[PDB]
């Protein structure tokens, strides 16, 4: 099937939505941003530490980030404030033999 | 012939344009920008889900964004408002024999 | 003599200059900046399409873009306005043997 | 386990604190940001030389950029004026085997 | 000692420094930014072509930019104005064996 490696991922956040979820698969995270809304800060508690991940706003309604995670962690992604965003990234699962 | 790996991909939108399409290359965009245009709010519905990749305006004439996508899904990218815009990237087929 | 892969590119563009070139060694585009200039609008036409690929303005006097050829397409560079700008990137030789 | 060769990594600083910290896993830092605070330099001394390797504050409560260290270093990370700041990265262990 | 590949790499310009360096370890560069300082225009001259990769400035100050250089070319880096910027990069040193 050739090397894919990197395949799709999207997760789109309602105002003030926790997602306390396992990974399964590693994955990269490249953007979050809004269309609806007026505010959103984007954390992200990863080994029991809350990071600021973006923060992004009616005025800052874009955020492209370069995010990476592990199927290791267990992370929560959480926004704060009113507003709904859209996070695009792709999974990535570099294979290469043994 | 060497490694090329990403080959250039673009992707020119109307203003209000909806292209549902099919992935037999998994490739990467790199940006989406408008040089004709009022408004233009790039969406990919993929996985069956609105997301809001970029949003790009006069005030912002240039949205560059790390997309990737693979040749398993099909996705629809569609952009709202009034704008032209020109997306830009690179089709990734990473080989490594086997 | 070891793993370079990307050797260092450059471009500078004289205000409303077009390049129709063809391309030996893919490369990697990573940034086009004026520093003597007005308006440049990087434009591209590649696969018999114009696009827009950067808007560098004495506003935005540097626009910092993922860029990416093949040596299997012949594509055009031309900047629209008054504006010198210089674009710089790599050539991607990426070897891995047989 | 497949290659993972990419896993998350974070770091939460308060205002001016400065760690000097060794090095004994490979890893990318992407992107400082201050959810609380007012303004954050951040500081970082390698090869016994002060780099500014960002300046994050209330104006810019978001710096995305492209850091990378090596396990053979020893650096310190620290930051200058009042905010808290949370950057987050990703440990490389890329292994090709032999 | 696995893959480190890239490792750290740092460069801090004074006031209308010009480094005529030649290359024996390909690298990137990151990011180029000031502190102390009041306009840095970094410019490259590689290839014998002045090429304009960043303009920093108190207005702008920091330039996260893709840079990259190879250990077959010989390259001066300086920069106009009055500002003292530090680069940051990392040299890469792809091994694959043979």
């Amino acid at each position: 099937f050739q090397g894919a490696m990197a395949m799709f991922w999207g997760l789109n956040m309602k105002p003030e939505r926790k997602y306390s979820q396992t990974i399964i698969k590693s994955f990269h995270i490249s953007g979050v941003a809004l269309d609806k809304g007026q505010e959103a800060k984007l954390y992200l508690a990863a080994e029991k530490q809350e990071y600021i991940v973006a923060t992004v706003t009616k005025a800052i309604p874009q955020v492209a980030l370069d995010l990476n995670f592990s199927k290791g962690d267990r992370i929560m992604f959480y926004t704060a404030g009113d507003a709904s965003v859209s996070l695009l990234g792709y999974l990535h699962d570099i294979d290469s033999g043994s």
